[PDB]
């Protein structure tokens, strides 16, 4: 986190030796000493962007990033090391590649509705920066507050289906938290040794809230891992309708925060910035809770996914969600989740009556 | 860990609305005005020495300090908020009352020879900071590294019954960690939610190792807590060859950093400054592993500890170690704990044999 420039970059240079990290891949002595004077308007310092994978060894299979910018100017001034880590990261995508970002929930072609009797619930996460403000590994008990001042403001403006209520963190416990809790809404502290050794859990839980409509169909964090964390989910799998709300909501928090004198900040390359270079571009997160008690089992599982540019995680049911971020926009990526869902759907049925099924390619579902 | 002078302190000033620990009976709006912008000449400013405790609101029960110095200098420029801290954990140590610093282990009056029967083991351990460089909570991988070399060197030097050997935390494991770990001898990390809070795990297990004789009755820590953590443990009960060793390592470690250009940092004021308010002074801990089956019942126990100046742990075996660190000296304090611990004993024996005792009252044994 600090460094002097009194000593021999050899001498500051981490002991990279045993890391198995992105960061860990790229940062060389040569580049270190490059860069380990350079340092962003607000301070920000490589030895800052890097520290998080320098205590963080990662591990042989799951590959962490291994850093995280403090601020919007961290990827431009350390370009020369977050180029190479996002472009490694994201499928090659390259320092010359553009980024879609459609939010027109139109353009989702179809995704009709599938089968509830499959999907428990569908939803879309994203994360988003108001510019001016320092990114969550950084700002200042200052800047936070504005940050949840603004957002909070900005929220409570909403009306229509979007009327809803903040709720500080401080101010909070089981009457709400565990409700909130056993009901998926507030959120807990990145108490994670990689989360908290990123440097921005301080001074928790002030300036952090959890913000919601009435029919808490559309959740909103202020300053837990990014300034905001906002999230639209509904139960059954009306994918389509999730991502309107989504769209929408977002439509109208931007409308506000750029009224304001604040957009949230966005560049054609990388698209929308975030503090983990990974969660670039539309940092979205289509997904929903399948149920396949037999799909799984079929061994071609896996690269079915794969094919479908697909992911999940442990929950018979899966959370299936969109693989990519960068390059793709928020509406392709959505699809590539309707559409691979409902192959994963029409298979595991065609699997409940002992019958063979057929897939395809990569680059689609 | 920072903060902009472009907000207002009001708005920086943090919300230790439910905190229980010192820092926070002190921190108040008129205090952190006063120095939110004056700054060690290594960059360490309140914000940092205070943020350990602002994240972590203690405990209503046990106390903690709430704040860490980040280099020397933290104390005089930070004057204003530590000296309370101090005065406040020290049974009011005063900004004027001066501070006893003996280390002739002859001076340890008698502590003739305790009953090992009742005595599991004596050891005596403290801290020590080499000056030029900043602590742990603030020192560079670059400071850091020094801080070892130099301490390795000094030590490798040191031949007699001190000849030992270095042993650092990345080439290590079992084949002599678990040994050095049953063996009690290398140290693990700070990993809890208070010393990781801290800021100062970083890099690990870069620049730390554990030193020591053949013997293994002086342990030596580089860069954990504080830059140096010397131990001198012995089996049995002779708290006096304890305390001797002690000293004479100490005498002999300090004068290779003396010839070197770096002595332990020192002032007649604190005595011995070190990353914690609550370890200044000698930053010294005598104690033993009595065992006191039926003291312990008595319930006067407390109080004859209370008047004795003694502590202790859960280990019917307990940690009795001495309790003062500000204004007694080293010798002093050993002694309180051989005096205090004899009486233990005396005690525990007419207990033996139902009998009743009689104790006195507190500044003594």
């Amino acid at each position: 986190n600090k460094f002097k420039l009194n000593y021999k970059p050899e001498e500051e240079y981490p002991d990279l030796s045993k890391h198995n990290n992105h960061m860990a891949k790229v940062l060389t002595l040569e580049l270190y000493k490059k860069l380990r004077d350079k340092e962003t308007p607000s301070g920000f310092t490589v030895d800052d962007v890097i520290q998080t994978g320098v205590d963080n060894p990662g591990h042989p299979f799951i590959m962490t990033v291994g850093c995280v910018a403090g601020d919007e100017e961290s990827y431009e001034v350390f370009k020369e090391l977050f180029d190479p880590i996002i472009s490694d990261r994201h499928g090659g995508y390259k320092p010359t590649d553009k980024h879609k970002t459609d939010l027109n929930h139109e353009n989702l072609k179809g995704g009709d509705d599938l089968d509830p009797n499959y999907v428990l619930s569908s939803r879309v996460r994203t994360g988003r920066s108001i510019k001016g403000y320092t990114l969550p590994p950084h700002c200042s008990r200052g800047e936070r507050r504005a940050v949840e001042k603004l957002s909070v403001e900005a929220l409570n403006s909403l009306t229509g289906e979007f009327k809803g209520k903040y709720y500080p963190l401080k101010s909070m416990t089981e009457k709400e938290q565990q409700q909130l809790i056993d009901d998926h809404f507030l959120f807990d502290k990145p108490v994670s040794p990689l989360l908290l050794a990123s440097g921005m859990a301080r001074d928790w839980p002030d300036a952090r809230g959890i913000w919601h409509n009435d029919n808490k169909s559309f959740l909103v964090w202020v300053n837990e891992e990014d300034h905001l964390r906002v999230i639209s989910m509904e139960k059954g799998g009306n994918m389509k309708e999730v991502f309107r709300r989504f769209c929408v909501g977002l439509q109208k928090i931007e409308e506000i925060f750029k009224k304001a004198g604040h957009p949230f900040m966005w560049n054609q390359h990388l698209g929308y910035v975030l503090t983990c270079p990974s969660n670039l571009g539309t940092g979205l997160r289509g997904g929903v809770h399948v149920k396949l008690a037999h799909l799984s089992k079929h061994p071609k599982f896996e690269e079915i996914l794969t094919r479908l540019r697909l992911q999940k995680r442990g929950t018979s049911v899966f959370d299936v969600s969109n693989a990519d971020r960068l390059g793709s926009s928020e509406v392709e990526q959505v699809q590539l989740v309707v559409d691979g869902v409902k192959l994963m759907v029409e298979m595991e049925k065609k699997l409940e009556k002992g019958q063979s099924i057929d897939d395809m390619i990569p680059a689609q579902k």
